[PDB]
C-alpha cells in the first residue's frame, strides 16, 4: 500500500497524475485490449485516450491511492493540446512531440511527456517543482521535441521552442465554469471471476 497518489484539487474537480501509459496495437477492439493489458500489467483502474492521433490506456492501482472517478490530468492536457496544437518552427500546428510542466494550486507541479501524440510510459508525473523541472530537462536532452509547453516562468530556461501555458488555459469550459469530461475518469477494469 504505497499510496503515492495525492488528488489534485482544481476548483471542484479532483484530478490525478502518475498514470502508467500504454499505447495500444490498433488491431483489436481498443477497450478489450486495454483490459487484457491491465490484467497482465497488474492495474485495476484505467482511462482510455482515443482520437485520430492516439490509441492508448492510462493505468493505475487502487492500492497506490488511485480510485474510480479520479480525473486523469494527463488525459485532459493531452486532449487540450491535441485540439489547439502549439507554435513551433515558425507556425501554429499539431504538436505530436511535446513536453511540459505546470504549476498546480497546492504548490506541486505536473510533468508531461508526449511523443507521436501519446504519453510516454512514465510521461505523467506529479510532485515538487524541483523534481518536475529535473524530469523536464532530462527528457529534453533526448531531442526530437516540437515544443516545451508550460508555466510561463519556464521562459527563463532557454528551450529552443517554448509555448507559455497554464492548466487553467487548457481546461474546457462552460462560459467561465470548468467542464468535466466523463472520459477523463479512471474506471474499474472488469475482471472475470477465477
Ligand atoms: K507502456
Ligand atoms: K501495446
Ligand atoms: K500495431
Ligand atoms: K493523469
Ligand atoms: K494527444
Amino acid at each position: 500500500y504505497t499510496m503515492s497518489a495525492q488528488v489534485i484539487q482544481i476548483g471542484r474537480q479532483r484530478f490525478v497524475g502518475g498514470l502508467f501509459w500504454q499505447s495500444l496495437s490498433r488491431r483489436n477492439e481498443l477497450r478489450a485490449e486495454a483490459v487484457e493489458l491491465a490484467k497482465k500489467l497488474k492495474f485495476d483502474l484505467m482511462v482510455l485516450r482515443i482520437d485520430r492521433g492516439v490509441a492508448a490506456a492510462g493505468y493505475a492501482n487502487t492500492r497506490d491511492g488511485f480510485a474510480p472517478g479520479h480525473l486523469s490530468l494527463g488525459a485532459m492536457v493531452s486532449r487540450a493540446i491535441a485540439l489547439e496544437g502549439a507554435f513551433y518552427n515558425g507556425r501554429r500546428q499539431p504538436a505530436p512531440n511535446w513536453l511540459g510542466a505546470f504549476a498546480l494550486p497546492d504548490g506541486r507541479w505536473a510533468y508531461f511527456a508526449v511523443r507521436d501524440h501519446a504519453f510516454m510510459p512514465n510521461g505523467d508525473w506529479v510532485g515538487s517543482r524541483e523534481e518536475a523541472l529535473e524530469r523536464l530537462h532530462t527528457d529534453y536532452a533526448w531531442g526530437g521535441w516540437n515544443v516545451v509547453i508550460g508555466e510561463p516562468e519556464l521562459e527563463r530556461q532557454g528551450f529552443q521552442n517554448f509555448q507559455p501555458k497554464r492548466l487553467d488555459d487548457l481546461l474546457p469550459r462552460r462560459g467561465g465554469r470548468p467542464r468535466t469530461e466523463r472520459w477523463w475518469a479512471l474506471r474499474p477494469v472488469e475482471r472475470r471471476l477465477s
